[PDB]
């Protein structure tokens, strides 16, 4: 009984950590997205303007 | 040595519905970016003319 | 063996809550950015129906 206990711990903790890396690369591909509307909002002011 | 299998449980169910908002939070930000890709080829065309 | 049991759960319930607080954030400013790119997409729309 112990051991499956401890087999299926293993498997969340596996999963746990799987999660917080794909969390990860989220944070940092969300972080270019909005980059990327500010850089995409400077252009068509400039359009508008000009 | 009940109250360990209920919270097994819990933390399983609570794994998979985080998994469940991933899933749902890349397919919305890969259709951001493919929208982002979009109006920035339509801000270029209107530059270059 | 079963204390080392307990101290896994606790730490995977709290990295879980964590990672729901995480979550919740991203979800904010993801909506934040589909916001921003409806609105580009009308102001660039106007400039190219002239």
């Amino acid at each position: 009984r112990m051991k499956q206990i401890e087999d299926k711990i293993e498997e969340i903790e596996s999963k746990q950590k799987k999660i917080e890396n794909e969390i990860a690369r989220i944070k940092k591909l969300l972080q270019l997205t909005v980059w990327g509307i500010k850089q995409l909002q400077a252009r068509i002011l400039a359009v508008e303007r000009y």
